C-alpha cells in the first residue's frame, strides 16, 4: 500500500508562470482565464496590511507578463475574486482538460502538483487537515501551485496554494478564492489552531490492512460510540460521527468487521502501540488515506 | 518532507492496452514500438513451463490487438528481446518523449505510472531494494507498467513491471528486458532473499531532517568505517563504504555534520513524521525537493 497520486499529466499542461513587479509566481491556465492568488499584486512594504482592491485598480494589462513555455500570453482583462486573481488572455489554452472547481471538507484528499516559475516539479498526495491547513512540500515560490483530484478524466480542482504558517504547514484557498480556514493572505501573526488525528481515515487505513494480510490487531471486544469517542479524544483523535460510521459501511460488509468492533481495535492500537510490529508498512496509525481511497486501491 | 514523485505527463502519452487471445496488460509505445512482457503470450494452461520461442513462433502479428485510448494500433511486426516482447505498429507516436533506456542499481530511486488496461491509474516513488525487488503497489494486470526518472525534458525508463512475488513485493525487468534479480518469467516457487536496508538513503534522510527542524538525535561523538559496519551487520544494514560517504559530501557541507558523525548517531537509534528509519530516499532526491 503506497500514498498514490494522480497522474499529473492533464495538470501539466495548464501550468503557467505569472510575473508583476519583481515577484514571480506560478498560475492555472483554463480556456481563456489564468487563475493566481491575488497577493502577486503585493509590494515588498506591500505585506503586512495590503488593500488589494486599491494596488487592482492601479494596475492595467500590460503590467502582468505571463508565460507558458516559452509563449508569452496577451492579458486583455483581469478581475478579482476573494483572494484569487482571474487573468483574461487572448488565447484559449488547447490543452485544457475536462474540469470543475471544488471545495473539499477535513479528512478529504487529493494530489499536489508543486510547481515552480509555472514548470511542474512534483507530484505527492496529501490531506486537508482539521485545522484547514496542509501538511505539504513546498518552497519559496510555489504559490499557485494547486491541488486536484480526478474521477472520470474530469480533474477536480480543489485547493490553490498561497502561504506557508509558523509551523512549517499551508494555507490556501479553493479556485473561487476563498480560503480554507481562518487565514488571510498577508504577513500576520497568524497560526494554526490544534490539530486532530483524523479517526475516520484511520478506521479506513485499518479495513484496508484487514483487506490485505493482517488481523493481528483485532480483538474479541467491542464498543459504543460515545465510550469510543472519550477514549480517543484523550489522544486528540477527531471525534466519530454517526455519518462516518454510515461511510464505513461498505468496508465493514466487504471485512465482515462491524463498525464498532474496528473501533474497539483501535482503543487497543492507541493503549498499546504496535509492540515492535507495522500496518501495511507504517509503525504509526495512518490517518491520509480515505475510506473512498481504500477502495480504488483495492 | 514528502515522499514525491516526478510529473507523469510524458509518460502517461505512451502507455496502450495490449491484448493477446484472452490476456490483456499494459504497453510501451515510443516511436512506431510498443513494448511490453513476454509473457503476454502465455496462456492460462502453460503457465508452468513456458516455451517462449515455440510460442512466439506460432504467433503472427494478427495474434496480437493494440488500443492507444480508442484507436487500435495495426501491428505490423513482432519480435522478442530477453522477457520483452516488441511489437512493430504502422504509426510513430506523435507523443514520444526525449527517451533513454537505463538500468539503475540497488538503493537507485525511479517513479512509477501504475495502468490498467492500458489507463494510468496512480504515480508513486520506488527504490530498487538490494535483494532487486520494488516494494510497490500493482493489481493484477498492472504487468507493462514502467518505472523513470527525469533529467530536463529526457525520461529515463528504466523499469518494467513483470509480476508479484509471494510477499506481497513485485519484479520486473529493465527496458531491454533482462530481469532485476534472480526471477523467471513463470508460475514457480521463487521468493525474495534477504533484505538489507539501504544505510546511504537513511544517513541522506536524517540530513534532510537536520535540514528542517528535527535535530535531537545529533550528538557530539564519531565512529569509524570499521565499528559502524560492525554495528551495520547486527541489524543487517548494508556495509557503507567510501563512496556512500563521498556522495553526502554536499549535505555534509550543508549541516557541518561529517557522514562518520551522523553514523554515531545512526549508531545510537519520531524524525520526519515517522518511527521508522526510512530508506528510500537518495541523497539526490534529499538534494531536490530541499
Ligand atoms: C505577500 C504575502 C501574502 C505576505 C506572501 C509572502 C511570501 C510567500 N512565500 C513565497 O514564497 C512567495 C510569495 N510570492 C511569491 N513567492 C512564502 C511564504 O509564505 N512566506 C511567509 C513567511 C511569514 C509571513 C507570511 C509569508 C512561501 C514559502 C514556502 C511555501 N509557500 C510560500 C507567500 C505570501
Ligand atoms: C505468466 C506468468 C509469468 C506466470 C504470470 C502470471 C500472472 C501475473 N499477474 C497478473 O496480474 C497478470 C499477468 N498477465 C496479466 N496480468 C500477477 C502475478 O504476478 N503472479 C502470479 C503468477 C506467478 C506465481 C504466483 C502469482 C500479478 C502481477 C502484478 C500485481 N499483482 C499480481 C504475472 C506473470
Amino acid at each position: 500500500f503506497r500514498k498514490m497520486a494522480f497522474p499529473s499529466g492533464k495538470v501539466e499542461g495548464c501550468m503557467v508562470q505569472v510575473t508583476c513587479g519583481t515577484t514571480t509566481l506560478n498560475g492555472l491556465w483554463l480556456d481563456d482565464v489564468v487563475y493566481c492568488p491575488r497577493h502577486v499584486i503585493c509590494t515588498s512594504e506591500d505585506m503586512l496590511n495590503p488593500n488589494y482592491e486599491d494596488l487592482l485598480i492601479r494596475k492595467s494589462n500590460h503590467n502582468f507578463l505571463v508565460q507558458a513555455g516559452n509563449v508569452q500570453l496577451r492579458v486583455i482583462g483581469h478581475s478579482m475574486q476573494n483572494c484569487v486573481l482571474k487573468l483574461k488572455v487572448d488565447t484559449a489554452n488547447p490543452k485544457t482538460p475536462k474540469y470543475k472547481f471544488v471545495r473539499i471538507q477535513p479528512g478529504q484528499t487529493f494530489s499536489v502538483l508543486a510547481c515552480y516559475n509555472g514548470s511542474p516539479s512534483g507530484v505527492y498526495q496529501c490531506a486537508m487537515r482539521h485545522n484547514f491547513t496542509i501538511k505539504g512540500s513546498f518552497l519559496n515560490g510555489s504559490c499557485g501551485s494547486v491541488g486536484f483530484n480526478i474521477d472520470y478524466d474530469c480533474v477536480s480542482f480543489c485547493y490553490m496554494h498561497h502561504m506557508e504558517l509558523p509551523t512549517g504547514v499551508h494555507a490556501g484557498t479553493d479556485l473561487e478564492g476563498n480560503f480554507y480556514g481562518p487565514f488571510v493572505d498577508r504577513q500576520t501573526a497568524q497560526a494554526a489552531g490544534t490539530d486532530t488525528t483524523i479517526t475516520v481515515n484511520v478506521l479506513a487505513w485499518l479495513y484496508a490492512a484487514v483487506i490485505n494480510g493482517d488481523r493481528w490487531f483485532l480483538n474479541r471486544f467491542t464498543t459504543t460510540l460515545n465510550d469510543f469517542n472519550l477514549v480517543a479524544m484523550k489522544y486528540n483523535y477527531e471525534p466519530l460521527t454517526q455519518d462516518h460510521v454510515d461511510i464505513l459501511g461498505p468496508l465493514s460488509a466487504q471485512t465482515g468487521i462491524a463498525v464498532l468492533d474496528m473501533c474497539a481495535s483501535l482503543k487497543e492500537l492507541l493503549q498499546n502501540g504496535m509492540n515492535g510490529r507495522t500496518i501495511l508498512g507504517s509503525a504509526l496509525l495512518e490517518d491520509e488515506f480515505t475510506p473512498f481511497d481504500v477502495v480504488r486501491q483495492c
